[PDB]
């Protein structure tokens, strides 16, 4: 491949070449420790991953390709992954390793170096997940796009859009006084982040960048008619930029709460072994319907802990509570993933 030994190699690994040695400028040949099968050779510095239809001593054997999509997939934000850049010809595959078990966000700033960009742009890219099924891209943006959307917890643009969360940068009442929730609600800006509950304090220790927070001075704890009459008389309307930001803070916050009770519940995977759209639909529902749905959505919890994903489908299906429509689109977030086989039904 061109621009082979080009650029810089991001490594978890140290493999202990002794200096002093007399074997330097040969090659050398490390078994991965956690793996295989999964065999590198380091010529220079730099790590290389040869595959041959035929089998050789000093190669590794075919990798399968993984059903993950280049376009639209991601890898668990938990996991730890391999990027490599090459070329591939008649049962053979010659890839430079450009990070080995590198975590996502490394991935991406190592990535995106100016070293790498020669190499990167004149060769094919692909990821070998730690499962050692391997995802080929038609280019690096697009792997980059891929690496992007891989750290997020949810879709945050599916979740602040209009069949789900929604988006109201403008404080807002999203409620009436026949609800029982009427007295426990407050003003709400951008995608349902309510401040009925909460303090400047509150939002600061959240992560609030401090301009935001004081700015929603006035607002704070208001709740009911009050609040109510507060949106009435005297709203406030953010930024765009500020509402999505200050929206994003709290679907991660409660991402990582719903993520907690998953794993807590030792289902036998983490959240993060859900692939985006289901997770996404969990945390729609949790958001909204209140984050511990062992109490506030029973059916979605236990066929969640079931790991039953049809029984899941039916259950999103099947809830009655006045926001049918959303409840379908949630259910049929997860059904995308099993149709595209993301979801392993059993």
């Amino acid at each position: 491949p061109a621009f082979l030994f080009s650029g810089s190699t991001l490594s978890s690994y140290r493999p202990n070449f002794e200096a002093n040695s007399i074997t330097i400028a040969l090659p050398h040949y490390v078994d991965l420790p956690g793996r295989s099968n999964f065999k590198l050779m380091y010529i220079m510095g730099f790590p290389i991953d040869t595959e041959m239809e035929k089998d050789s001593e000093y190669s590794n054997k075919i990798r399968q390709e993984s059903k993950i999509s280049k376009t639209e997939g991601t890898v668990s934000y938990e996991q730890k992954i391999t990027v490599e850049t090459g070329q591939e010809k008649d049962g053979v595959k010659v890839y430079r390793v450009m990070v080995l078990e590198g975590t996502i966000a490394e991935s991406i700033e190592h990535l995106d170096k100016k070293e790498n960009e020669d190499i990167l742009n004149n060769n094919r890219n692909r990821i070998v997940l730690a499962d050692n099924t391997v995802i080929n891209f038609d280019n690096i943006s697009q792997l980059k796009e891929f690496l992007r959307r891989s750290v997020n917890i949810v879709d945050h643009d599916i979740f602040s859009s209009n069949g789900f969360e929604g988006f109201n940068p403008t404080s807002h009442f999203p409620s009436n006084p026949s609800s029982d929730y009427f007295n426990s609600t407050g003003v709400a800006f951008g995608s349902g982040v309510d401040l009925g509950q909460r303090s400047k304090q509150d939002l600061l220790n959240d992560g609030v960048p401090q301009y935001i927070a004081d700015r929603l001075d006035g607002y704070y704890m208001l709740r009911g008619k009050e609040a109510y009459d507060k949106v009435r008389t005297a709203p406030l309307t953010l930024s765009d930029n500020e509402a999505h930001l200050l929206s994003n803070i709290y679907i991660d916050k409660f991402s990582h709460k719903i993520e907690g009770l998953f794993n807590d519940a030792n289902i036998g995977l983490r959240f993060s072994d859900l692939p985006l759209r289901t997770r996404t639909a969990l945390v729609s529902i949790g958001y909204q319907k209140g984050f511990k749905l062992s109490r506030t959505a029973p059916t979605v919890w236990n066929k969640v802990i079931a790991k039953d994903w049809n029984g899941l489908v039916n259950a999103f299906n099947n809830i009655v509570d006045g926001m049918s429509d959303r409840r379908k689109r949630e259910g049929a977030l997860v059904q995308k993933d099993i149709d595209s086989g993301l979801l392993k039904l059993h």
